Order: structure tokens, then sequence, then C-alpha cells
């Protein structure tokens, strides 16, 4: 006569979901096999005065129920003012903290702020190296990305990016092309530390929102240096090692970096109608430039399929499509060539935008998100990654954010975030016939989620290769 | 082929669950028919620098999905340092805020802080008047309870309680008995406002924890005047009207108040072995005293059955039982007499402690919480409220708190809260055969939860008659 | 045959004197033309539990006998314990109230508490803007000063000041210099309100007394953060408009602010032997710093001459003198240069200290107080403000406080306040030949007094330009 | 060139004025030879929660500049709610404190509360015994007067008065006559202490205002037992010793008491048209009664000329006159007979009410106050005390209260108190030709004032023989 919710969880397996809460100021881990929150942490408990808990990634652990470690960052300043919430803290904390957190089988333990350890605070995507010996963070207000060592929380290398527009007018500054500089960033404080915590470094006062390339062009984003902005988003990793790729929203390119030798090696060009690559020019041992004649479209999501054979960059807003490179030559990224573009009427108009993806373990399908401003239903589109075509899309609810997948490939687990003020949930869809199985309560504004990986191999379809 | 969680929710009915999050700093409403969080609010977004979101109660709304209004209060000061969270907050806010919040069918809207409007801040239980025309709040650091007008947030009446121990030292102050003073508290500021916001009026520096009667006796609770403490917990309402009952943890009594005439009328004596009532003595128009020759045990939970015929007070710690009075004579509480005592061989230890209850609509069963300190499993006991016997005890997990019931009587919904740092969940139990149907994630440390009532009759089994 | 006291008052003209009473808890307006107190008000009647009525200023009124409005603030907490009075209050109010009071021709009426309207409570000097459209208040326990809107009692701008001493030992924290931060202070609560009423924000538990910079160095002033104190005193106005100046006692500087654009523009260096100015450094749009290599002396009284040509700051205790800048360039305070120091062989001891002044309407003379601890007679010094020389000193009695002048320039009216427990009076001195005409009874501990101005020109020699 | 106010003071002589401040909460002593306030005290500094400083009297001292002691009492409860002031303290302290204060030549020292010592709290007139070995206080809410020992502050004797109306109806309770009881009051606590502090014993909730005999008749005075009220006012002393006289406002009588034998001896009948005396009946050793056929008018002011030859009682409201008895027979007050009535065509209305008086040292003249509700000017009448006629009436200003005289008989010094919310001052009048010399500021609501006596003979025209 009665339904037990346990039957629903029994089918999911012994997987641990973890998600930060953005405006909620919290991070939580959930047992998908029982429905319990295993543990949660509220950053205000630690004196954090603007705990916008933003992106995160978890290191593999052979048994997450015993222990696991993750990294979660924060945003601050005027990022507090860009949602519908009529917040009242007019001068909030500067955020850009990089927290190290460990779950010990019972509770979450805040271990330290790595931005205080290294001196470098970064506020957008967090990713784990495929060796699980470190992590990377990017930031689109300072335009810096860095890989950090896991043991020491010290920077291994950090790169700063700068835009020199052909036309020094905000409306034309990207559309009419410009030169992007890539500059090795060196510490200036004793013990090899950076002087770049909080707001130090910020070119603009908040991270650009969806369709923010328009806001910046119209002079609606305050800051010292918006003409010089490229809006770095992420540093993602080739799961075969060696390469890391930094994605630049505004000039619509990704930069391939040699992790070991600490040099850029290639610049991939995002928009449909451009060549596979632009020309990287060395200026000196610390400085490279790339000329971009015009920016046909901004881009956002960047990442690798889990065999590392395909590299993807999503064009957004001006174009909406998935640009796909053959990246099978692991020895030379300057040979990576455009091999497909995924297009669909599903990419209706300016919206939806696709900012998140996850692959199946065998690389044959991709789940990608479809985001719209309130009130249009947001949801998930399924991509056949062999023919590079959209299979299907499903409507879910408001404000779709990140996707993770269970490591046996059976269930995609996503978050919907209420634009920080309305309905929010965890969503579960089964990959066998791509049907939504339903929603679980989630009183948080997640801009990220992961399933804690068990092995290095698990990282290939976790927060390492994609965002 | 797969199980859809939507079948679980389909059986529950169109009920909205609301709960604050204690250390999470948040409050959230969830749609039990779909599993979505409907909306959540983080008080740090509104300049709250100690947002320990504490107790709450919801006003009836003819359609909660369209809108509903609720009340939620906060604790602050040293309440921050008494859980297993290693807090590093320098100057915590003082709490005792009394927020008015409105869900408008999309989001929660902070309306105002009634502690600022009225001047009176209180940080323990919140209850709705059975007329839905106001609310009451109690506090066990200041020992004050008051009923507030719903429309103006001004106080209707407030009462201050004070202990005068027979023996002047903490170990014996309650054991060897004393006299409690009941004092009409009137305002002192322009506009008829109190001067009692934040920590003003505190006798002790945190609310007593479970078994905290022993901590205070042993000189382990700091504050200005712990010898004067009575630890008021709540002001609960007779569903038939007229009467309100203030519970006093330390001297193990409840005081019955006439609401419209604004006078105390009876003192109910908690512990097994004491008479039905103690002698209330009028000292003047604003002051009453009651002599308590010895305090056999402290008490906590207090409430009426939904038809007003029974009144309950839980003895806790030194005795663990449910004391029951016949309150069927609505016209005169000085006639209310003890009629039954629920006891169990399981409750001889210090724990479990039973601090929360909910009746079924027909009043024949009560569900009560069984709390233990870590690591003993916490649960729910089912009480036969016709024969006053325990039917059944179910184990669930750590740190059990409040219970609500859907208004057709079919499902109990509870919260488990991880002691603010471990596993946390919403539990659902069906009342036909008293079986646990499972758990939903809830990354919050709730010490309260309600189902939003639609009618005044629904309040009889919500946060009005019991806590 | 008999002397009529009316013949004495006939000569003073139709001027209204207003003074708060400090420990008396009262404030009073006196008619200098008849000897009557026109009206008085006792703040304990309005539920004030620490009514230390502190500083005040009065808005101009076309006819003060018909009506006038004024602002008066309060101090609390341990300010109650630092005078000679053996107070026995156990739970004193926190003070920092900012009362708006209106005399209506018959009585005083308490309009409201601006600290409750704005959320910002401040307990030291109160000043009227030169346009009479607002008022300012400083505070040296919180180190915050602010200009408020007269119609709404909301803050126009507020500045917080913090000391970062070179040496982290109280004895040398100021002598060995440090860096002061000047931070824009923004609200945190709904309605644009601050959360800084009462003791919220205090770095130290009472305002430093005369020479109390030795006590703080000596570890004798309790508080959460005495190493960060600068003891802000006042915010005084350029009678020509545009600029406001904040005095800081401990590091011996004044900061010039642009009121319109809301930025600091200059730092004036107090001690003889320092440059005219120290270098103001902008850190971001809300934050400036200034490096002070050493603090040679603390300073106190600060004010402009009524034509705005001269700015003055008194060095107190370690040097006793009047530092004078040329402020004739209204367009650029960074050009203001020291042009004179008033010294006297009589001022080479630790005392007298000169904490108050008033100019004649033509700016040619100043009357300045000479304060000493008991038992040395306190008095008034007359300063030649063209040659910058002491003209005359006259002894009066104990504990000299403020000086006001009748707006025709003819009579200086001051207050002596018995150290809150001995002799107190109003003194009347004629300015033609600078003789004391006598004393009038005043049972009050006034630390302030004003003559109600009639015009905006009158404010140039009232509580607007000097304290 | 200028008039010095010092010439005004030089003519008054070396006299010390002292006055309490009623709503100001303060008391203050003023040097009439210099214009300085010598010292003031604020009762709120000592924790007094309703410092309505009411009546006072000073002991003689050989040199008041070097030191003097005085007694000053307070009122509490609903006496706070009876003036213009919109007070906000809804539940004030109960008052009825009797403070001992010493001026030590520098400051006021609060020595103790005699009401705590003795356990008897009384709130109306305070007088000094003519031997200066004690003082007396009366109270018109409890209807008790007592003489206290100066060294111990213990009661020598206390008397309770009770009214038993011929008709139990408030309107006719006095008019239609009744029996007053005079009852010896004995201590009821260990150590010879009373249990009558604060509001203990009150029959009505405030002291009757001028004409308040109409308010109590009309049911407008709240309290336990207004039908039992006599409104006792004062206990004044025959300057020849032996006799004390207790005045009763509502029944229009004075009771003469033998101080040494502690027994009433006579009842003087106030109203014009009644015999000299009514018949005192002994009931037992502790109890006497007197039948009052009907009460034609209420009375108030009562006192002796400084030689003890005349005793006066003022009828007020229903008749306004001065009733005079020949009290030359020091050995037997049952022989004292009416000898004159001072009447005026100007006293036909309900007002003015003549509540206070002082004689010149040779007993030839009397200065009596003429009080009216706002807005009629209040003033002073001069009485020829040889022919029992009015010599002169002068108008002064609002709210005239008490009069004292310099002991050389040259200057009458009085207080006006602005109904606690408007204009207040000290007035000085020369007695040779009865001219007002003018006003000094006094930001106080004085209902009493004295000049400190130097000898036992000075007391005869101080707050000992009259009020
Ligand atoms: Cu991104
Ligand atoms: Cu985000
Ligand atoms: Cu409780
Ligand atoms: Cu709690
Ligand atoms: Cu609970
Ligand atoms: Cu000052
Ligand atoms: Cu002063
Ligand atoms: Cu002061
Ligand atoms: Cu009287
Ligand atoms: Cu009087
Ligand atoms: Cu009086």
């Amino acid at each position: 006569k009665y339904v037990k919710v346990q039957d629903f969880y029994d089918q999911l397996g012994k997987y641990v979901l973890v998600a930060p809460g953005k405006f909620s100021g919290t991070v939580a881990a959930t047992d998908l096999s029982t429905g319990w929150t295993m543990a949660w942490l509220a950053a205000w408990n630690y004196g954090d005065t603007c705990p916008i808990m933003h992106h995160m990634a978890a290191f593999p652990s052979p048994d997450p129920y015993k222990e696991f470690e993750f990294v979660v960052n924060t945003q601050g300043g005027k990022n507090l003012f860009i949602y519908g919430v009529p917040v009242t803290v007019e001068d909030p904390g500067e955020g850009m903290k990089i927290y190290r957190i460990k779950y010990d089988g019972t509770r979450m333990n805040l271990q330290r702020d790595a931005a205080e350890v290294s001196g470098l605070g970064l506020g957008v995507h967090v990713t784990i190296t495929p060796e699980a010996d470190g992590y990377a963070v990017g930031d689109g207000q300072k335009d810096i990305c860095a890989e950090f060592d896991r043991e020491t929380d010290m920077v291994r290398y950090a790169w700063a990016f700068d835009w020199d527009p052909n036309v020094k007018d905000l409306k034309r500054a990207w559309l009419d092309g410009g030169t992007m500089t890539i500059k090795r960033l060196k510490p200036t404080l004793p013990g090899g530390r950076y002087d770049l915590q909080g707001s130090k470094g910020n070119k603009i006062d908040w991270e650009l929102v969806p369709g923010g390339e328009l806001a910046i062009e119209d002079g609606k984003v305050s800051g010292d240096r918006p003409l010089h902005s490229v809006a770095n988003d992420a540093l993602v990793f080739d799961p075969r090692g060696k390469w890391a790729v930094a994605s630049m929203r505004l000039p619509g390119v990704c930069v391939v970096f040699d992790r070991e030798n600490q040099v850029p090696v290639a610049v991939l060009a995002g928009p449909k109608g451009t060549p596979s690559q632009f020309q990287l020019v060395k200026v000196d041992d610390d400085t490279w430039t790339v000329d971009i004649p015009e920016v046909i479209s901004a881009g956002h999501q960047a990442g690798f399929s889990p065999d590392g054979q395909s590299f993807l960059f999503m064009n957004s807003l001006r174009q909406n499509n998935i640009m796909v490179w053959d990246s099978s030559n692991h020895d030379d990224p300057t040979t990576w060539e455009k091999k497909a573009v995924v297009e669909s009427p599903d990419w209706r108009g300016a919206y939806p935008n696709t900012f998140h993806m996850v692959f199946t373990p065998d690389a044959k399908k991709i789940y990608v998100t479809m985001w719209w401003p309130s009130p249009t239903p947001n949801g998930i589109a399924v991509i056949d990654a062999v023919n590079w075509e959209v299979l299907k899309e499903v409507d879910l609810g408001p404000d779709m954010h990140t996707l993770a997948i269970t490591y046996d490939g059976k269930f995609v687990v996503g978050t919907l975030s209420g634009y920080q003020n309305t309905a929010s949930a965890i969503v579960v869809m089964e990959t066998e016939t791509d049907e939504v199985l339903g929603f679980l309560p989630s009183p948080m504004g997640h801009h990220d989620n992961v399933i804690v990986p068990r092995t290095l191999e698990d990282l290939r379809i976790s927060r390492s290769t994609t965002t």
C-alpha cells in the first residue's frame, strides 16, 4: 500500500554526491544509497563574511564513506549583487578563498585556505589534475589560472591573460578583434607567495553572468580595466596527462599549456567559421601573444572526452553549438584540428546556453545543460558523441547548473538552483533510455556538483576533464 | 525497468514542509508532492552576523503554493560555541532576532525583524496563536515569554520569570526548592517598545542543552545570574482558546495564563510524585509567586492534544516520562488534574530524552522523539493516547528533533540534524502501520519543522498546541 | 537701593543658551535675556538607562523663542565608571544614542533616536553642516564619524578609521608610528541601516579622558582592540562648504574629506616639527591609507576660523600648542600649509590642555579653554588670531569645558562642570576688554553648550566649524 | 562699562540654597554669594529607577560652605504619569526612598536610604525637628507620618491615619463627614524595622494634585482604598518643642501630637464656619478617633510662626483662606483657639491655591505662594501677620512652589518649576519693600527649596515649622 523511497536509492549504488550552495553559504555531501546528507559545513561558522561557495572538485578516494578530500572556492564583492536577492550587505567580504576540506567519515573539517597559503585567490572553476596530485583554479575577474600542488597548496605555475582590443570602445572591443597576451605570473612575497588574495588583481567587479559579454560591451560592468578583460573561466586537463587547457570566454579561444615545461603551445579558435587554431607568438621567456582578427562569438564550456581523443568548446549566445577538435595526437597540440560541430534547432535563439557537460565512461554519449533566464524550462540535452548529433532534450525546471555521472555510467545527477531565490533540486536521469527518474530536495544554489571518484580513472568523467 | 522517486512523493499529498537550519544559517520550504525545494533564504544575505536559525511556526494559508507567511527566530552570542563545530568567529552577533518571512509563490521575502519593531528579542520556541492572529516566543536565557500581534508585531503581553532558591548555591538551587516569581513585563521606550533586543536581559550565556540542568548546577554555564534561572522554553496554546501555557525547564512546572485577561491562573507540577498543581499566590496586580518545596526533576516538552482534553508535560533527565492532566474543564485550569503518566523500562537512564511531539488529528496516537547524545541511535516512539502506553519505538539515526504530521493524519515528517556536524535528513513515517518509508536529503541542522497549515483546525496539530 | 539681576541680563541680548548635562542626565535651554530656564528634559523619563548627555549642536532658527531643533548624543557602558562619582548602577545602558529634540516655544519634545533610524550610534562630538541640512557625529571608541541627513536622520556617508602600529606593544604603538586606514563604511541591514547601535563596534570600553593616551599606552584602558584605536573625536566643517575634517587624537592628524564626492583628500600632520601634511595613498575606491613615521604628540581640538582662511589643530600633553594651517585655497586642501604655531612658556607642563575654542565673528580673536585635573584652577585663554600669540589668560574655577559666543561677538558664554561632582556654573565674559562678568548657576556636568544660531552665518562661530 | 552679575550676588550675603528637581532626578546646592552651583547629585547614578526627587530639609551647620547634611525623599509608581511629560517607563520604581546626603565642602555624598534602615518609606514633606536631632516625613498615599532619629535613621514614633466615610460613595465620602482613626504604628520585623518600603501601604496610586480632592471623589484616582484616604501631607514642629502637627488634606484637619509621650492631644478644625477644634476620643492605648460631621473644605499648608504664638492652616479649593489659631499656650494645645482668617476678594475662584509659606524672622510678615494650573501667572502674596491681611501680590511665571528666606530676613528665595516641562527658575525678592529682584536659571522641577540654616533659631523660619 505504501512506497518506500529506499527503493529509489537502492538502484543508484554506493555513490556520494557533493555540492556547494552559492548564496546559501554551505557545502554538503549526500549519500545516494540512503537519502541522508552525510555532512554539511557552513562557512560563516569560520568567520567567512561573504561565503558565496562557488566551484568545487573532489580527489578520488577508494571509499568516500570513510574519508575524502575536496577543494571549494568562494566569490565576494559585487558578485553578491547580481541575483534577484535583495541582499543588504553593501560592502561584503572580497571572497576568492580556496578552501581545502576533508570529510573524515563523520564530519567535514575545514583544513585551510589555500589562497592564504599560496597568496593567490581565484574565484571560478576548480578542477583536479588527472594524477590527483593537485588542482587548478581559474578566475574571470583577474584573468589568472594556476595549478596548485595538493600537498603544499603552493602554486606550481600561474598564467595571467590580457586583452588589447583593436578598437578601444567597449561595444567593439571584442567583436573587432584584438591581441591577447599570455604572461607567466611570478610570486612577489617571501617564501614564493603571491600578493593576489581577495580583490587584488580584479579587472571587473563581478564574474560575467550568462550573456555578460553584452553587459560588458554596453558599459554595464564596473571595474578598473574592463577593456583588458578576457574572462578566463577554467583550466581543464587532458586526461592523458601533460596538457592543461585554459578557456577564455570573451575572445572565444582556449590556450593549450604544457604543464611540465610551463609554456603555452597552442591556441584553439572557438567560433564556427574560424580556422582550427590561431597563431601563438613567443615574445620572451615569460610572454606570448595571439592575434584574433575578430571575435564572432564568445565561448564558455571546454573539456575533453575521457579517452582524450576529442576536445570540445561550446560557443554561446552569438553562436550556440559545440565545436569539436580531433585531439588524438597527444604529442603535439598544434596539430589538433576541427573535426565536427554539433548544431541543433534546440539551440533556439540567444538562449539556451550550454555551460556544463559530462560524458559516459565509454565516451559515446554526452549530457550537456540547457540554461535560460527565468521563466523558460531549463534542462538537459543528450549528444551522440560518435555521430556528433543531438539525440534528445528534456525539460526540468528553473536554473540548470552542473552535471555529474555515477562511475558505472548508469545515472546522471544534476543540480537546479532557483537563480538563488526560487526552486532548487538535485535531478536524477538514467542513461540507458535517457529518462528523468525525479528530483530530490536541495536547499542550496549550487553552481557545481560532483560524485566523489573512487580511482584516477573515475576522474576522466569528473571535475578534471570538463566543467 | 527503473524506479521513479515521483511515485514516492505522489502518495504524500500536496503538503509544504518548512524547516530552519540552525548552524547552516538557512531556512527552506520543500514541496512534498514533487521533491523540489520551493525556495530557501540565507540570513547572512541580510546582514545577520550570527544566523543560528532556530525555531519556527507557519500561519495557515488557504493555498501554501501560492503564498504563506511564517515566523523564525535566531540565537547568537555563546550559543555559537557549544556544538562540535570548531567555530572561529571573533565577535558573533547576539541573535534573538524574530524574522517575519513571506513565501510569495516563487521566493521567500524577508518582511522585517519583529524584535526590532517590538523591542523584545527571544530565541527559543515560536508558536502560532490558535486564532492565527499572532504568535508567541519563549526564551530560556532571559526567562521571558510573550504573545505578539500578527499585523503590528507589537507585544500583546509578556511575562518575566525569576527563581529564588532555598539554598544559595548552584548544586542545590533547584533540588532543595525555591520560589518562582511571575512578573508582568511592560515596555520602557517611546512607542511602547521594549529595550530587550539581542543579549539584553540574559541571565546565562547560552540556552541549556539536553541534560543542561546538571551543567548549570555544576557551575559550568556562565552568565550574570544563573541562580535566578528557570529556563522558560515555550508558550503553547489551548486549541479551544483562552489559555496559554509557559513551560519552565529548571523548576519542572508549567504556568497556565489567561490570554485575554492577562493573568496567570494555575501552576502545573511536572514530576511524578508531586500533586497536580502548586499554589499560585497573587502578590499584586503585576506579580505572582509560587513556592516549590523541592524540584524532583527538570521538564521540557509541553502541549495539548488537538481537542484540548489532555495536557502533557515531559519530565526529562532525572525522570524520563510523560506527565498527563485532564484539561477537559476548559472553564477553569485550577481544576486540571493528573490522569496518566507514560513510562517505559527503556527510559530509566539519563536518556533518551523526549522533547518533541505531534498528535494525530483524532488525538488517539502521539509520535514523540527519543534523543540521545552521539553515538546512540535516536528515534521516534509511538504513544497510544487513549490507554497512555508506548506502542512502539523505531531507531533512525543521529540527533532527532521535531515532528510534524500531514493534516489528513497519514504521514509523520521529522528532522534529524547531525548535532550540527554529521548526518542530517528528513524522515517520513506512515501512521496506518507506523513504518518508516525512508529519508530525504536535508543539509541543515534543523531544530524545528512544520507542515504549512491550510485552516485554523490544521493548527491543532502544528506548531501552536505543542513543540 | 537694590541691584536687579535683570540689569545684568539686559545687556546680553536675546540669546538662547542650550547645554547637556553629562552625568545629570538632563539637557536645558536658558534665556540669557531674563534668567529663566525655558525648558529642560531628563532622559531617564524616556527609558534611557545610561543618560550621559554628551555633545550637542543646534540648527539655526529665525526665532529660537518660538522654536528650535537640536541634536544631543549619549555615552554609556564603562564611561559611567571613570569619573569621581561612586556610581552603583550594575547593568548600565550602552549609550551612543543620537537624540533629535525640538523646543516648540513651551517645552522640549523628544522627536526620535537617529541611532535607531540610521542604525549607527556614536557618542562624541556633534556638529551642524554649514548649510543646516544635516549634522555629523564622531566617536573615539568605535573610530567612526558620519554626516547625517537632517530630514531623514539617515547617513549620507560614514568613515571608519583603524590603526596598524609598527610596534605591537601598547606602550610604543603610537610613538613608533604606524599606518592609518580610512575605510568607507557602508550599511548591512534592510532599509540601508547600519548594525552599530550601542557598544557595537567599540575597540575600547570608554572615551579616552584628557591625557588618556598615556593610560591606553599603559594597558590601563580595557577593550577588544586598543592597538587599532585612533580615537576619532569630531568631524568639523569648512564654513565655505565642500570640506569636512575628521580629527584623530592618538596619531595626531586630521583628515580632510570631500563631502560631495565622499573621498578623503589630505592628511594634516599635527605636531610641531612634522611636515604640513602626510601622504594620502589610495588603495581602492573605498580604502585609503597614510603612513605616520612616528607620533610626536597626540592632538585634540580642530576647527576653522569663521572665514575659512585658517584651520587649527591643538597638540595636547606631549606638546601643548595650537598648530595653524593656511586653508585659504578652498579649491585644493592638499596645498594647505602650516603658517603659525601658538606657543606659551606657560604651556610647557603636561597641562593645561586646550580642548575647546570659539572665534569672534571677524576672526581676529579666539577664546580657548585651559583644562587641568583637580585642584588647579581652569580658565580661558585669549588668542590673537592675526599675530598668533596668547593675549591673556584668566582663571575661573574647576573643570572648564566648552565656549560659545553671542552672535554679535560681545559675550563669550562657557561652562564649568565640577568633574561631575563639585562646583559647576555658566561663565559670562565680555569680549571688549576680556573680563569675566560673573557666573550663573548650572547644576549640570556639561561637556558642550551652544547659543541657538539664527542664520547660516551665525553657524560659522557655533558648533559647526569648531568644537 | 558692563554690569557684573557679581554685584547682584554681593548683596544677598553668604547663603546656600538647596533644591531637589522632581522629574530632573537631581538635587543641587547653589552659593547665592557667587552664582556657582556648589555641587549636584543625580540619583540615577546610584541605581535609582524612578528618581522623582521630592521634598527635602537641611540640618543647621555652623558653616554650610564647609559642610552640611540634608534629607531628600522620592516618589515612584504612577506619580510618574501625572505631569505633561509623555514618559515611556510604564512600570517605574516604587520610590518612597528617604535619602541622607552630606555636602562635604566639595561634593554631595549619598550616605544611605533611611527607608531601608528603618523599613518605613514615605514620599511627601520632609521637616527637621527644632532640636536638629531628627527629621520627619509624611505621606499622603499611605497616610503615615513619622519622626526619625538623625543618628540612627530609626523611627521614634509613626502614626497611621484612616478615614471611615459616613457614606461609602466617593462623591460624598468627605462632604458628608466621617470618622478619622489615628493609629500608633509599631514595627513588625526583627530589629525594630517596619515592612513599609516602596508602595507597601499605599491606599491610592499617586499623591493628590492641587484640587485632586475633586479627582478622588469622581473615581479618577486608582488604588486599593481611596474611600479610606485622608491624604496626610506633612508633620511640622512647634519651634518651642514638645508638639508636632500632622496636616490631613481631605478631611480638613490637623492633629497635634505630643512628641515625648507619643500621643495625639488635639484636632484643629480647618474650614471657616467650624469650631476651633473637633473632639479627640481615646479608644485604647494605640488608637484614637475624631468625628467630623461634614467636610466643608480640604486644607493643605500648615505651620507655626517662628515664635510659636500662631498656627496656620490653609483651606484650599472649596474655600481659599488662611485659618489662624492662637497657640500661645505652649502647655495645652486643646486650648488653642481660632483668632483670625486671612481672606481676599481675589481668592473666590477655585484657584489660587496657597500651598507654601515662609515668615520673616520677627514674625511680622509672611510670604505665601499663589499657585494656578497653566496658563495663569503664579506668584507670591505678602501677608501682614500682625493684622492678618494681604499687603501685596506679585505675579512671576508658571508653577510656583516653595519659598525660603535668608536668615537675616532680607531676601525671599523661591522656585518655579514649569509643571515639569516648561520654564523654571529661582526668584529673589527683597523684603524691605517687597520688590522682585529677578530670576536665576534652574533647570529643575523643584517642589522644595531651603537656605541652609546655621543655628537652631534659623530653623524656626526654615523647613521645620512650615512647608
Ligand atoms: Cu564555467
Ligand atoms: Cu557560479
Ligand atoms: Cu524545547
Ligand atoms: Cu535549538
Ligand atoms: Cu529540537
Ligand atoms: Cu573633543
Ligand atoms: Cu569639554
Ligand atoms: Cu566630553
Ligand atoms: Cu504640601
Ligand atoms: Cu510645592
Ligand atoms: Cu511635589
